[PDB]
This record gives structure tokens, sequence and C-alpha cells, in this order.
């Protein structure tokens, strides 16, 4: 390990020499430590248009060194024991079982500069001293060395991300975790999907639908995961096998990371330290390896369940026949049995049996959030209240009698991280459009919901309708973003739940927003709405006013449409 992590470390020593030192009082327990040196938001306008949620604290209360020690101490600065032999065979066996049939209808390619250059646009890729920098690691990489591929506690520099993008990208640009090659993964689909893929699963004949959270995933990924998701090396040519085993050799299996922490009197020093397992979050590829290992370990919790492993098999896997036997007969029905993407899944079993294999679960380390570790999973009968990517999924009506299965989740999240700006310096101008961003999302996403196609219209009514939506809304890879144009929204909402949604059979468009469904009230109170109290009354009473105030304020010169009418 320590031959590993050398010439960063040394690379860091020799970049900081003069601040440099061992501080021998360090508060790292399960990384190691190397040494450490010394280191030196409110979208307006959306803020504007959502007063009654200033005194909501779920919606107010979404950097610092004294943060991150925190967070790091409580999350990330912790240990789990080996999972034993056994466990570890049945593991390694599914995940070779797995990558083969993940590769069987796709090979393995390096992903290209230009592709990464491409990505990047939708400058410091257009200069050739990045590029130069970046083949000089690669070099480094193919002599079997690392320089520069270290971590900010989970953010990397973006040469390191190409070589990672260049070795491992393929597996999301070809759609590796798609549901066609997986069975289970939903890599591609929409929010407006993923509900559709629940349903399905409801039809299934089994048990009750399971959706257990491991606590901590990224934390409790070990080196024994992280070697089995190495195994998609043996399907690569040499030399695409020699970036990527650089790759995880040097940036997986053993990362080196810098963290801030407080020092006497308003200083601040960075930590160096480095360790052998975990996964890295926000890397490229930390989706489709976490989409991955999740699937692995939904099989091999089904294989207990069914009594293919039994207790004995824990220590030391006796006859391994049974269980390729049950891979190449059952793998693929039970892979479509699963919604699985990264840390979150949704299984549907069998039967119930399901509910009480933990064995195999626990000696993974992969232990169920919120639950006693050996009390029983509870499950859900109905599909419509399955918790996946944050969300749940419902059926509503349009008013033709045509059904829809829409996303929801609690109000309150939606419109806290919409009242957030990432910038600092930022006009009126880059506000507004992140604010049009977000108001155009929920019209496609969560128009279902009272408060959020009041809010989106005041939005959208007070912004410059030429004006080009920009920024994030989510980082979810199921928010896929139609909502990033200045095309009408009825026709992109047409387009997303209509034309190219293949579970609606009639294919008669929807020509006025009113002929598209709310929650129900029951429902959409218990989702977060303030409908009925009276701040909100008020502010729906008051909302052209307000719109009206914007306006002002960017200019009423500009070019305005009134969606509130
Ligand atoms: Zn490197
Ligand atoms: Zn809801």
């Amino acid at each position: 390990h320590m031959k590993i992590i050398g010439n960063r470390i040394e690379r860091i020593r020799s970049e900081h020499a003069e601040t440099w030192f061992f501080d021998e009082n360090h508060p790292y327990r399960t990384w190691a430590y190397h040494g450490s040196y010394e280191a030196p938001l409110i979208n307006g306008v959306v803020r504007l248009l959502s007063k009654p949620w200033d005194v909501v604290t779920g919606v107010t209360g979404i950097t610092t060194p004294y943060g991150q020690q925190r967070v790091f101490k409580e999350k990330v600065d912790t240990r789990v024991p080996d999972p034993q032999e056994g466990t570890r065979q049945v593991m390694s066996m599914v995940s070779s079982w797995l990558w083969k049939e993940l590769g069987k209808h796709k090979r393995p390619r390096v992903c290209t500069k230009e592709e990464f250059i491409n990505k990047v646009r939708s400058e410091a890729v257009n200069d050739p001293r990045f590029w130069a920098l970046v083949d000089k690691e690669r070099e480094h990489h193919l002599r079997g060395e690392c320089q520069s591929c270290v971590y900010n506690m989970w953010y990397m520099w973006l040469g390191a991300r190409f070589l990672e993008f260049e070795a491992l990208g393929f597996l999301n640009e070809d759609h590796w975790m798609g549901r066609e090659n997986s069975g289970g993964g939903v890599e591609g689909l929409g929010l407006q999907r993923l509900g559709y893929v629940l349903e399905e699963m409801s039809r299934i004949p089994g048990g009750r639908m399971y959706a257990d959270d491991t606590a901590g995933w990224d934390t409790r990924i070990s080196r024994f995961d992280l070697e089995n998701e190495a195994l998609i090396t043996n399907q690569m040519e040499k030399g695409h096998r020699a970036l990527a085993l650089a790759i995880i050799k040097y940036t997986y299996q053993n990362k080196v990371v810098k963290v801030l922490r407080p020092a006497e009197k308003g200083k601040t020093v960075m930590d160096i330290i480095s360790r052998q397992d975990q996964r890295g979050s926000g890397q490229v590829v930390t989706y489709a390896l976490n989409t991955f290992t999740n699937l692995v370990v939904q099989l091999i919790r089904n294989m207990e369940a069914e009594e293919v492993l039994e207790m004995q098999d824990l220590w030391l896997l006796r006859r391994s026949e049974k269980v390729t036997n049950w891979l190449q007969s059952n793998g693929w029905d039970r892979l479509k049995r699963m919604a699985v993407s990264g840390d979150d899944c949704v299984v549907k079993p069998i039967d119930d049996r399901f509910a009480h294999a933990l064995r195999f679960l626990n000696d993974m380390g992969k232990v169920r959030k919120d639950t006693q570790e050996w009390k029983p999973s509870t499950g859900w009968d109905n599909w419509e209240e399955v918790p996946f990517c944050s969300h749940h999924f419902n059926k509503l009506h349009l008013k033709d009698g045509r059904s829809i299965v829409v996303p929801c989740r609690h109000q309150d999240e939606l419109i806290g991280r919409a009242r957030v700006s990432p910038g600092a310096g930022w006009s009126i101008r880059e506000t507004a459009c992140l604010a049009k961003s977000y108001a155009q999302m929920w019209q496609l996403l969560y128009f279902h919901r009272r408060d959020l196609r009041l809010m989106a219209n005041a939005i959208c009514s007070s912004v410059p309708v030429d004006w080009v939506p920009t920024g994030r809304t989510t980082w979810s890879i199921h928010g896929k973003g139609e909502w990033m144009t200045t095309e009408d929204m009825l026709v992109v909402w047409n387009r997303v739940w209509i034309e190219e949604n293949d579970h609606m059979e009639d294919k008669t468009p929807v020509t006025k927003w009113t002929d598209i469904p709310y929650l129900g009230k029951r429902e959409d109170l218990w989702c977060g709405s303030l409908i009925g109290h009276r701040p909100r009354t008020t502010w729906a009473e008051n909302i052209k006013n307000t719109v009206n105030m914007v306006r002002r304020i960017i200019g009423d010169e500009e070019k305005y449409m009134d969606y509130l009418s």
C-alpha cells in the first residue's frame, strides 16, 4: 500500500514542504495518516416567489473544516470486518457470472479525448498543456506509477477524471447497466419511467416488494467488492486493460485523499490520508460500479432466501456447482425481478423468505439503515408506496381517462433545492435562468403538485421567454434534463409522457395543461403541500403582484409570457 501511494505522498510533501508537518494528535482511526500542511448562496428569484417557505425549516435547512471533520468522524472514519472466505467465494462467483452476462452483447472500449471534450461542452479541455499533463500521468500509469490522482474530500482533478473516463467510461457511454443489458438496472431511464418499472415488478408473482436502504453504502464497499468489480478487466484487450488496471489499482484500491481540518486561532490545515477500501463518491463510474455490486448483493440475498446458500457456506463454500446452476437457471429471472440504481434497490423475490435472508447480507457488511441488524425486513404490498431513487410513484389519470405513472417526493426538498444558488457573483440573469430550469423541470415531472405547478408558472412568468435555462436541478442520473430548453413545455410534456412513452398505448396528444391532473388533495398534503394554509393562500392570491415585482427587477423592457392566466 505504501509503495503504491508513495509518489503521490512525495509529490504533495514537496509541493508544500515549507508548511508540511506531522500531527501526532490527528483524529484518524481507520485511515492511514501521512502528514499535514497549512491551508488558506440563495437564488433570489426563487426566494422572492416562494415566501411561505421562508418559515419552513424543511426547506430552509437545505464548506467549513469544522463540518467536514464532523461528517468525516461520524461517516467515513469507520471500518467493517472482512467477510468470511465462503462469503467472498460467493461474491467472486456471482460477480464473475454477472460481468460475463453484461458483456455478452457488449465489448469494452477505450473512450476518447474528443468524447470527453464533447461531453464537457454539454476550456481547460481546449488547452494543449492540460492534455500534456494528462498524457504525462498516463505514461506514468502505463509504467506502473501514479503521481497526481488524489481526492479532495470527493472532488478530483479533471485530468484524473479524464483518465478514469478513458479506462472505464464505456460502462456509462455504452449503457452496460441499462435495463435491456442488465435486467435489473435502470440506467438511462428517467423519473418519468421508473414508476412503470415498479408497477411491472408488482405484477410478477412472488413476495412483497423490498426496498432496504444500506447505511452509508459507499463507506461499506470492501476491498473484496473492489476486486470483484475489477473482474471486468478480463474482458479487455491488453492496452485498455493496462489503463484500467492502473485506474483501479492506484485510484480505487489505494486512494489518497486531502481533507481540511481546523487548527489554532482560526488557522486551517490540510491532512493527507489514505486507505484501501470504500467508494470514492462522485467518480466517473461510481454509479455504474455501485449498481453492479448492488445487483450482486441482491442476487446473493435471493440465493440465501431460496436456501441455495446455507449458514455453513459462510465459512467456506462447499459445492460451488449449486451456485453456478442457480445463476444459469434463475439468474436472469431474478435480475428482472429487480430495479437497481446505484445504492438504491427494489426487489420482488419469489416469496417472503427474502425478508429474513440476512446472514450473507450482514457478513458482506451491507447492513440495513434504520433497523436492528437481525430484524426481518418489512416489504410493501403496494408498489405506489415503495421508495426508489428518493421518490415514490403514483398512477394518475388524464382527463380523457388515460393513466400515467408519475414521480413524487416530499415537496420541501424540491423547493429547498430550487432556492439554492451554487454561484456567488451570480447576476440576476444566471439566477433567473437557473430558476427557469427548476420551474420547467417541475412542469415536466411534478406538474401534479399544486404548489409546484403554481410556483413554476410564476417563475416562468417572471423570466424573459427567450432566456435559456442553465445550471443543474438534480444530481440524479434519472433527471435527464428535457426541461433544459426554450421549447414550449406542453410540447415537451407531450413528447415525454405520450409520444416517446412506451407505456402510453394511445398516442393522442394532450392540448392543454388543465387536462393534466393533480394528485388528490389528501396525497398532495401528505407529501408536503401547503394548500389550505393561510400564508400559502395569501401567496397564491398575491402571486401576480409578485411576478410583476420580479419583472420590474429583471427589466420591464424584456419580453414576458403569462403562464398563470
Ligand atoms: Zn494517477
Ligand atoms: Zn407523493
